[PDB]
């Protein structure tokens, strides 16, 4: 072996007739589809220009061609483009951004982690379509010209995006620009001076002034059709298409682990040198970067099974093209022809990587596609005898032997006179894991993960990926398909999960998104941040709440069989009965006790049986307790009995105060309440910027409320029986103290943004005195909450059994002008059948950190389609 | 010390830059005079006032009216390239630029273009910007068929590869800025792949439209000043301009192996791309200090050791600072270390620059010294904190820490918009392992034969008056033989061709004058260089008194074969060959006429193979001639063929005025249908001179009473008086003697293809017997048939071997009948002066273009920089007035 | 005289200098990139290029007399830090 083997480790293409994958391109290749079509209007208006008579000036021959279905439609925001600079940019330049991004996902990786790597880039670009259409417009005054129109950039800004610091260049070699572009980087990647490589070409057909002057020069098919080593060829069609491949060391390859597709075994490239003609091909020159490849791969032409000529359909070149391969392949062994370009027309630059493509597709099925349009060899190909022979149908692998590795040959020769040719062989034998046993495919509900960069965008990705869900349901397995759709794709900012336990399941569910009328919202974190855990106050306890949670989650069940001992034995109750019975828990021994399970429960469920790691943690009233257990301050066993003896000692001050809800900002509170010369009734709860929460005696209370109705102002009375962070309180803190006496604190190991210390970045010492202050002393809850915020977090879960804080805490946020989601661990009578998988679900749709590793341990790739695209138009005008 | 890549020998260079600069050596001068080449933009291009605005960010208007221009864009010279003027009409100037400059980096190589046909040649050519796509569809042009290729970009490179015949792989591409010197790093790479053994890289830059100024005008990046205050102060941008370089590559241990010339050795090279990093164009520090790093690693050299910088130095107030402190962080650690840029000179030549910063600094290696930067008057203040060793030069300045032990190394950057960077350590050439320098030899100083050669009669008066300054500047600085032996094997003979006879370079610049002022009209060479001369040997009526008394004395060799001669014939015919060739009058007489003339014929064809190295590629003979003509292609030896003619002169000697030669111009054809109306056979066709030309032989009293028939009849029938009536009845009585008296001779097979009039098929070969001798006085000479048949093989340049010429008309009417064009040359003519030999001989047949063997002519000697000829540009461009 | 925003910014207590500002940025940003930006993701993902950056260098320098630099853009990359380091700029200069 001449060089290192390069493994194809992920494609990616837009091709004519809506083929915008190399899946869906083998099914129309197998089924024998003819993408060649007439010139769409809105490109130009094909009678303008089209003449059956041969060589007539100003006039082409051709009408037909292989366009895609859009070509101005690009997503430039997702990219961070504006529509003023997005407007000028030459679209080759956008589908080469786009697909490039497409066959990174392909391979499974998170582009953004490309970012800092020593990725290479080599794209190929032979059209100026839209630098034409430009300058006849007259728009080449706009400054976003200087990169819209310039051919270096359209590799540049693909490295600019994505963050490589591997070469960039962009180059240009005519037909053979595509299959240039592998050599090129299999070259780059064997030198080191990279580790990764995107390779390939695109080319876009706007104007017919290109068809025209071919035309001229007699090149273009007059029936519209590459007739591919038929008699009646005359000519090709030249056709839009963009195709990229990511190459990197086969050594690497397979030490990371990453999919291969096919090995690049070798690659060579020769000059047709001088002819009769400019673009008249040379056989010689042919035949000699055969031997140039086969020799540089090291391999013998007798084992190449397949051969993916080139094959333009030119009444000459094919002849010269066929004579070519006979003379090294095809050397008694059998042998077959193929080419793409019969089936979507000559793709000009991105002709060399479609035809490498097709290659890659024959290795993995192990079968040839028919050439379309084929009757028989010319009669002046008669007399050479040779193993070469061109498919009709669906065949099998001409060799057959199991022995030897199935190989393929890929040309491509460009117009100037540069050849290129690249020997691929299938990929490498699988390194199966150890089977996986039934036990490890657990049956039960997964998460299949979706994302989009917009509203629309997600129902059409849903649509398209619940079809291929109906067609491979039987090939693919459900535990690996959650598993790509997690760990080997790119989370994009709109995002949702559909849970299900089987495909069929899977479908129905994603039809229901599909057609949903759902307004579907921008993530709004990052996933560098773990989510932010808020533990409410009581009141949102209601009848049965466990029932569910205890029936499903057996880490929930377990955190309740370990606590209900302690209550049974500081307060001598059980808390199972209360979270099931059909009375909502009553009575504040019960009440506190009740709601403090259900939460550290809840967390303990979330980080454990899901591993979602919480980034900080936030406590109101006795919410605190809880927080410290997950903030690592305290054990279970020691806040347990810090509920359980508090919860009995304001019994005996049950009905002391009343409280009153003000929604007013707490400051102008106190000096209205100063003002009045009132001193009983103080500021409970500072809830929100905009809202506040007061205590103390009942009959005041009720004045100031009644004083504030007066003045129209919106004031409510709170219906609890204590009158807690109020003076009322006074008579148990003594005593309370001497009950938390044997209370351990240690230091927090998750970041605690206390509520009841004067600096909520504080680090508490959980000790007695603090919760003796927690029950005197005021709630700065929304000072708590805006210190998390600033310090950068955004997603908020509150693990209460109903929300309650939740609007507080996007008041505070909008106040911050700041953007934040507040989602609900648990609501009232809201039925869970699938566990917490809901909240897993909105917190990734917000954007949270997540250890995805843990709710999917291992699995294989597959094939699942890429997301969608919001393909605004963005074109010129005149 | 580990060297991951082989060194990469640059043993070639040609470029094209602003202000006439068409050699890189006129680019060093330039340099050193301290020139500003850039312009206001000329009103042939566009009127700049019609754009012009020094507001910044106007919309629709440019704040810069200058640029670095070319003198002559349109030109191209077509069809020395085989290219039809309606093609090259269409043809992207970026492409022309670069056929012609890849052209000249060849020849200043040493190397003549026409050999690398079939090579494995590599071609990668940097090529930004499309302003002729833009004026083709501006004029509505795109219909026409031609532009297929000559608006592609792709066709630039494989343009060159088709017309040299090159096998290796061939590609353009952009790369922005840095597209020139990336074309290096592939060169570089593919070399040492194996997948080449030669490399052409470079990039053409063209500013033929304005609108490309007013985009990146409002960008901001265009120089309000007009000139890339690179490094200074003062910096507001930069400034385009145009202009094509190319460089010719190859493994360093093959440049050494075969003995070529080499400038500078790239050890090393590298690249990568500044990443994510605030805007598309904005640069990145670290990802430049990477490349640094990682281009001396690759190269094996520690920085230290690196004494000149050719920074990128675009003028840009962000980006020269951002180099600078990158430089700081790599090179002069401690050590002095000079900065540079080819930029400040001559704009920013883009796509190009970074091959035209590469040239620069291959000529501060070689020459030592570091330009001074021109609008460096104080660094930006935000440099004041970096400290460092970096300092940039306002004087011509040696070498920074110059030594020995260690070789003078230079770093070449070279940064692009997409941000693709591009660093190479080049290193000067190795030590001259030259031979014996001033070693004693060759040291006579005879008159030297210099050879000059154009596309053009005009082109070549150009060519001359351009070496002749050159040669008037230099003619100290190196030795005449080097200079004739440049202009002979190390470059290419274009189609116009002449040479001057000096014996010192100050004869020379006069000579070049001469021909530089002359009306001469020079005509392009008949003949391709495949095939040798055909030297043509005449009959009687050549002699005159005294010819070879100063060839005699000017040609060893020939003095050597008439005294080899001298013996034979002073025994056959007893007397002394010098008495006929040097006495004050003609030999009279066939008995010492004949041998005479076939004596100096002979010695004439020893001298040019023998001195001159001229292999005669076939042989024609006429009557006497084919005696020489059978000693030359060795149908026969030397002295035998010298008894030969001796006995047959002593032999019809014994008759005088046998008879008469009416020479007519009617059709062989013709006479002989009129001789059968006379129906007389004492008259016999005796010599097929020509299809437009018959001698007639036979009986006095015949021809004469005959003869005047025609002159009755107004016919070209002339006749001069003649001793021997040969091919004719009249000489039959002595055949039978003649056929035996000589039949001592031994002939064999020649080595050389033989025409011969005798036989019935000139293309036989001729069994040099003295029966087939017999048939020669009596057979008609068929030398019009003989010739034919050498056309019909595609001879062209005919070379009449005789004291004057007398059949050299019948060739140029043979070939007006074949329509086909040759050469008719004489040796010598009617008392014609030699002052240099038959060096007036040579000259002719190269200028006719023969095949010579000029390795015999120039044994030895080191190339020079003589001048590349000037080509014959022809103004085509696209219009739309 | 400065602009009417800069006389109403600086009559108001420094505090919620960052909370105008945090405006005066997003609308001035709005109407530049022609998106309804949110004032914490960062500028140069929305597209913000480097005349972008000068249409907001002139029309701040106009609404507040502060001369902005591309560096600093590019430093303070997001709405809310740029608003914040226009507040202590112009709390340094007053104090001067
Ligand atoms: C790719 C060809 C790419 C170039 C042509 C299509 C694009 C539009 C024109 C270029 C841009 C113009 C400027 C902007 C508008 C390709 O695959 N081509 C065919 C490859 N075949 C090949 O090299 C051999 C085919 N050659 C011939 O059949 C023969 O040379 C001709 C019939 C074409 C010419 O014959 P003659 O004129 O007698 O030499
Ligand atoms: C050369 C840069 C490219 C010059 C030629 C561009 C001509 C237009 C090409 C497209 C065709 C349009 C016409 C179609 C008919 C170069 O040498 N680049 C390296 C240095 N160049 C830089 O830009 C580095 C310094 N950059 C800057 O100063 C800033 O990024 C600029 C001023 C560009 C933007 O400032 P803003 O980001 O603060």
């Amino acid at each position: 072996s001449r060089v290192t083997p390069v493994a194809v480790i992920g494609m990616g293409c837009r091709l004519p007739g809506g083929i915008n994958s190399p899946d869906k391109l083998w099914e129309s290749l197998l089924r024998g589809d003819d993408l060649v079509t007439e010139i769409p209007p809105d490109r130009w208006d094909a009678d303008d220009y089209y003449d059956p008579e041969p060589g007539v000036p100003g006039r082409s021959v051709s009408r037909w061609g292989g366009f895609l279905d859009d070509v101005a439609g690009f997503d430039a925001e997702f990219f961070g483009i504006s529509e003023r600079e997005a407007t000028s940019i030459d679209p080759q330049q956008r589908l080469l951004l786009e697909t490039s991004w497409e066959a990174i996902e392909h391979a499974g990786l998170d582009p953004a982690s490309l970012a800092g790597s020593s990725t290479a880039v080599f794209t190929g670009l032979t059209h100026e379509d839209y630098l034409v259409l430009t300058t006849t417009a007259g728009g080449l005054a706009s400054p976003y010209v200087v990169t819209g129109l310039n051919n270096s950039v359209a590799s540049g800004r693909i490295a600019h995006t994505l963050g490589l610091h591997g070469p960039a260049m962009t180059f240009d070699t005519a037909c053979s620009s595509g299959l240039m572009a592998v050599h090129l980087a299999c070259r780059s990647l064997h030198d080191g001076e990279a580790d990764l490589a995107l390779a390939g070409g695109c080319a876009v057909l706007l104007e017919p002034h290109a068809s025209v002057a071919a035309s001229a020069q007699g090149m273009l098919s007059s029936t519209g059709r590459c007739h591919s080593f038929d008699a009646d060829a005359d000519g090709f069609v030249r056709s839009e298409g963009c195709a990229m491949v990511l190459l990197k060391r086969l050594p690497d390859a397979l030490r990371d682990g990453n999919r291969i597709f096919a090995v690049v075994r070798g690659t060579a490239t020769n000059q047709d040198g001088r002819t009769e003609t400019l673009t008249m091909p040379s056989e010689d020159a042919q035949v000699a970067v055969y031997r140039a490849a086969l020799a540089a791969a090291g391999v013998q032409p007798e084992t190449v099974g397949v051969v993916e000529a080139h094959g333009t359909g030119t009444p000459i070149g094919d002849p010269i093209e066929y004579r070519s391969l006979a003379r090294v392949y095809g050397a008694g062994t059998p042998c077959a022809l193929g080419s793409a370009k019969s089936n979507m027309g000559h793709s000009t630059a991105s002709a060399g990587t479609v035809g490498l493509i097709k290659a890659i597709l024959s290795l993995r099925h192990g079968v040839v596609p028919p050439l379309l349009h084929f009757n028989r060899l010319p009669d002046e190909l008669s007399d050479v005898e040779t193993g070469l022979f061109v498919p009709q149908a669906v065949t099998p692998w001409p060799n057959g032997n199991d022995h030897t590795p199935k190989r393929v040959a890929v040309s491509s020769f460009g117009m100037s006179g540069t050849n290129v040719h690249a020997i691929v062989e299938e990929a490498p034998a699988e390194a199966s894991a150890p089977e996986s046993s039934p036990g490890d495919a657990e049956v039960g509900p997964r998460l299949f993960m979706l994302s989009s960069t917009s509203s629309d965008a997600l129902r059409q990705t849903a649509r398209q990926l619940a079809t291929w869900v109906e067609e491979h349901q039987d090939c693919v397995a459900a535990s690996d398909l959650a598993y790509t759709l997690a760990r080997g794709r790119a989370h994009r900012p709109v995002r949702t999960a559909v849970v299900a336990a089987n495909l069929p399941e899977l479908v129905e569910g994603l039809r229901e998104v599909a057609d949903g009328d759902a307004l579907y919202d921008a993530a709004v974190g990052h996933g560098d941040r773990g989510p932010v855990w808020v533990f409410s106050g009581q009141g949102s306890q209601w009848a049965a709440m466990g029932t569910q949670l205890l029936a499903s989650e057996p880490v929930f069940a377990a955190t309740i069989a370990k606590l209900e001992p302690v209550i049974a034995a500081e307060s001598g109750f059980s808390v199972t009965e209360a979270i099931t019975a059909q009375q909502t828990v009553t009575g504040i021994d019960k009440v506190q006790p009740a709601v403090f399970a259900v939460q550290v429960a809840l967390a303990a469920t979330m980080e454990q049986t899901y591993g979602v790691r919480p980034g900080a943690v936030v406590g109101h009233s006795m919410g605190e307790s809880a927080a410290a257990v997950v903030a690592g301050a305290l054990s279970l066993e020691d806040a347990a009995r810090v509920i359980c003896r508090r919860s009995k000692l304001m019994t005996r001050i049950a009905g002391a105060g009343a409280m009153g809800s003000v929604e007013l900002p707490a400051k102008q509170v106190n000096s209205e309440l100063m003002a009045r010369g009132i001193d009983d009734v103080v500021v409970s709860v500072v809830a929100s910027p905009q809202s506040t929460v007061i205590g103390g005696t009942s009959d005041t209370v009720r004045d100031l409320i009644a004083r504030w109705e007066q003045r129209d102002v919106m004031a409510r009375e709170v219906a609890v029986d204590v009158a807690s962070h109020s003076p009322q309180v006074d008579p148990i803190l003594d005593d309370l103290a001497a009950a938390l006496a044997d209370i351990a604190p240690m230091t927090p190991k998750v970041p605690y943004y206390s509520a009841t210390l004067f600096d909520p970045r504080e680090q508490p010492v959980c000790d007695g005195a603090y919760w003796v202050d927690n029950l005197r002393n005021t709630v700065q809850f929304a000072a708590a909450v805006q210190a998390a915020m600033e310090d950068g977090y955004r997603v908020f879960a509150e693990l209460s059994p109903h929300p309650l804080l939740t609007h507080a805490v996007e008041q505070t946020g909008r106040s911050l002008d700041m953007s934040v989601a507040a989602l609900a661990g648990m609501r009232r009578e809201q039925p869970l059948p699938h566990g917490l998988r809901g909240l897993l679900t909105e917190l990734h749709r917000a954007g949270a950190a997540l250890d995805y590793s843990a709710l999917y341990p291992a699995g294989r790739l597959v094939d699942a389609p890429l997301p969608a695209w919001t393909h605004a138009r963005l074109f010129i005008d005149d």
